[PDB]
């Protein structure tokens, strides 16, 4: 049975880039709901799978992907941020970025665009294509998880649902984007990245 | 473990409206594949559900809905057709049609339109809305099953994937539509309908 | 040339159900942006259409549906609300609601459910089905407009994008839905309904 | 005014890989229909655009993408094939394939997989990513065109709508994919590729 992971920091450990109220609601309410509903959906599915009830299985897919995705996406997002974040990555990760996107700067401009380009709710991602052996940027709608729906390995995600910035940045998503770069835990992204090299 | 149901008639029992080659390929190859792939997907899912692997569960959804839907949809379609079909329904079913669509004729014109209106692969359906307590026509893309994705109870389905008519009607889907009315097993639809009244 | 319509009342006219900050931002920022991007996209589409550039036309569809839908939806929304609204509709609208949903309360629960059920951004609608000649509830994703994507004529819409309630209700979408019933302009809903008897 | 382009060879020029009946039907019937509906839809769109009818514009999008995409896709497809084709591409295209996919064989398996993997109707494509400056494989549903919906520049397309192979290969899509490699016009694929170095 899935559970809500604790934050590697305090609700206000990302200020002023992301005020405490956001982190609090985002973690304790939003993520909590996705976890809670994920467990319920899984149980219902197990029961449906046991009876060989295809219609019931299919009818549960939306709730599974949404809440399951929500759980996956936010769990990663918490580790992608840190009071000790900011700046630029070093070593291989940095070399890969310049390699695949030209420069760290162009990389940012690309991920920012993918993130700002989401119409409605969704996420912007920097992932790893194991097949092509290189980095790849992609956007996902609502809570659709990167790996489950694209196959790409999530390295860094940027939540662009309005609940991720509205209380502080209101309608100006671009400001949120520019600010979040200050709390990116490149240490964790590098770990996720290095895990792909193999 | 799901299995491929036998036809309530012979592969050529629907001629000339639907030649034997179609019925043969459609049942033994197409439906068979959906069943075969459905069992495999379910097993993989059970294993994924056992480990609490959300990404794996989500990644399997497409195959589940497609093959599961394929199994559901074709199983119904076989019972919706019959060498003893054709003509018009009688009793309550017929009264419901005139009630909800005006006349049996307008009903046909409506279901034919929904069926011909499908861009790409899909199905046209005459279903029952338990909530509204009346008949409702709807179209579904690819193998997405009616009940699992809309909640409507399937009463009559019209396969409009090209494999359902190309060998005989080629690109003229309208001809297939006009012809299939001759083999509709209204006896079975009435049964499905009466099961909804409760 | 499309234009941002003036609200039929002041930003604080809907207090305390929907506060002034939300109304001001929702109208002067959100709707304003949809209007300009709609105009720009229409102009770009005219140029593509004149040159017969099918690829350019198709590439513009997302922005056209998103911004055009955004304009259509919010224009209707403002008229659906009023400081002198709330309670139950008078006249035939109420009778149509009783007939198609059982009662006003059941209707309220169904539209609330449809609205709360939107995963991600979207809208909940009470619409009119011209074909069936009766009321029908539907939910639309992001800014996809009701009539243009479903054929249903919009009567009452409930915006469930997080920007419609976050500054006031936070994550509690249900409290927002509960409060909005207090400001529904049934006079406007009835006008939209009566125009469908055509 | 869009027009049905003449094939660069006779209907039987691709035998026995793709027979004459399929080529004749695919071109004179399928593509012909997409062309006329594209023209009609464009004209209807101009009228809606002139009146600023956003709902009408949005309602026309499905037909525009479907028929416009159908025209774009088949126009490219015909040029991608040749009686004098098959084998491996010569020049830089082959080197780009080796670089981005490892080898020609691996590339063939990937495009075959992407094509066979389409659930329902669609297309498999080898495209060029201008941003990343490299080759990329993608699959598109129904008639959604590659460039207009993904930004990738189409180099080689494989039609996997059942009408592209049913009269000859029946349900065995894999045999169709195997046979088509024998008629690929690499000269055309290379031209499309070289135009991307711009
Ligand atoms: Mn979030
Ligand atoms: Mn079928
Ligand atoms: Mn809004
Ligand atoms: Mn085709």
């Amino acid at each position: 049975k899935h559970s809500l992971p604790d934050l590697p920091y305090d609700y206000g450990a990302l200020e002023p880039h992301i005020n405490a109220q956001i982190m609090q609601l985002h973690h304790s309410k939003h993520h909590a709901a996705y976890v809670n509903n994920l467990n319920v959906t899984e149980e219902k599915y197990q029961e449906a799978l046991a009876k060989g009830d295809v219609t019931a299985q299919i009818a549960l897919q939306p709730a599974l992907k949404f809440n399951g995705g929500g759980h996956i996406n936010h769990s990663i997002f918490w580790t992608n941020l840190s009071p000790n974040g900011g700046g630029e990555p070093k070593g291989e990760l940095l070399e890969a970025i310049k390699r695949d996107f030209g420069s760290f700067d162009k990389f940012k401009e690309k991920l920012t665009a993918a993130s700002v380009g989401v119409q409605g709710s969704g996420w912007g991602w920097l992932g790893f294509n194991k097949e092509r052996g290189h980095l790849q940027i992609a956007a996902c709608p609502n809570q659709d998880p990167l790996q489950g729906t694209t196959g790409l390995i999530p390295l860094l995600g940027i939540d662009v649902w309005e609940h991720a910035y509205y209380l502080q940045y209101k309608n100006v998503r671009p400001d949120y984007l520019k600010a979040i770069w200050n709390v990116i835990n490149w240490e964790n992204v590098t770990e996720r990245y290095m895990a792909c090299k193999k």
